[PDB]
């Protein structure tokens, strides 16, 4: 299941450096930096967090992961509004994620 998860993630990577719009959700600031985020969202997760975790075999089910991803998108919209770069990025991502997802299914 592991393989599948890795293969699925690796498969979908932008460029060799891994740069893309989601790059905004790769690294999470500090609490201090953004205490609001902490209060607003109980737990901001980023791509590194997932990546790091899975490294140790944290996840085992694709549902779990998917859920996380979907959740992350929402969390961003909760904080962000319409009419912004972030908003745009969240739509694109979702679209792309859906496609992978659909396929994979």
């Amino acid at each position: 299941k592991m393989k599948k998860i890795v293969d699925a993630v690796i498969k979908y990577k932008d460029s060799s450096s891994g740069r893309q719009l989601s790059e905004v959700f790769i690294q999470l600031p500090s609490r201090k930096e953004l205490p609001e985020y902490y209060e607003l969202i109980r737990k901001p997760v980023d791509f590194k967090k997932i990546k790091e975790r899975i490294r140790n075999h944290k996840y085992r089910s694709l549902n779990d992961l998917e859920k996380d991803v979907m959740l992350l998108c929402q969390n961003a919209q909760t904080f962000n509004l319409e009419g912004s770069l972030i908003y745009e990025d969240s739509i694109v991502l979702q679209s792309v994620f859906t496609s992978v997802r659909q396929k994979i299914e």
